[PDB]
């Protein structure tokens, strides 16, 4: 005897890659610490009965505080994390402090029993500061402004 | 007649104490926000049953980019932390990137179901930037440059 | 902690050890002490212009 349980489809974030780099691992995720101006590649397999479909349109409503980005997320067609959908969201840099947005990732799936499912997984991708561009900057500006002291104090010697 | 449930040996990380300090609570957490260039003692509980069982000994294949340390988790028995694994991570103290390295977790709990269940948790740990160190190294050398400067000034003075 | 007393005769309270990192805020750190080493060139540069005129 086999009995059998419903299914419902799932999508959820299995790797967040950022930086060419596992910066989320798993789904144990549901906010995760984005560094700012690089590009959160989140690999969000979609599984019906924990296989991957390859027929599901992911929509993806990112939350940013200014504009809602609709990316249509590409199936990973290579790769060893294929089967997957990558969804590619490109924070800008708005550094001084922490900013709210939240990757709602729709995956709806026709399932062919005729009971269309719509999975919304909530990811809060919690933009944390990616303050070491303007650390460097501001620094930069710093070390023009010692240089340019320095030369008046030798003219002043002189 | 009664029927025992199946039990499956797990282990979740009850606590990451990172530089003394909590950052990972919960055994909701088999991902962590891990800071460079501090050694985040990974006090993982290791259970069958969801009951804390310490007849299961912990190895932990750390891989780094420099190669894998593999270390066996010593249980503190020590404070309220008392019979979780010690798990030693030791992550570089580069800090250009955010790099993956792994950490293929192995817990083999050698149960009397009938067979030695061995639990992989396969974590791809986040080395997140621990910016703070590059922030305060740069902020100091500014500083070396305002007290030279600020000599010079005060001998003219005179 | 939450301690509810179900109405089905069963007393559950929960706790949750949510312990946590209070980190630096790096943001206002930085923030000021760079504010505060501009004003510190302020009074150099005052001095420096002082001493050319």
């Amino acid at each position: 005897t086999i009995t059998l349980v419903p299914a419902v489809v799932t999508i959820a974030p299995m790797y967040v890659i950022q930086n060419g780099t596992v910066i989320g691992s798993g789904p144990s995720l549901s906010s995760i610490v984005v560094y700012q101006g690089l590009p959160a590649y989140i690999l969000a397999q979609v599984s019906f009965a924990g296989q991957r479909v390859t027929t599901a349109p992911v929509s993806a409503q990112v939350y940013y505080p200014n504009g809602t980005q609709t990316v249509k997320a590409s199936v990973i067609t290579s790769g060893k994390y294929a089967g997957m959908y990558n969804i590619t969201i490109m924070p800008p840099t708005e550094s001084v402090q922490n900013y709210v947005f939240q990757l709602l990732i729709v995956a709806n799936y026709t399932t062919s029993s005729g009971q269309t499912l719509s999975t919304k997984y909530l990811m809060s991708v919690q933009a944390n500061q990616n303050l070491q561009a303007l650390v460097n900057k501001e620094i930069s500006s710093l070390v023009q402004n010692i240089t340019n002291l320095e030369k008046t104090v030798n003219n002043l010697q002189t």
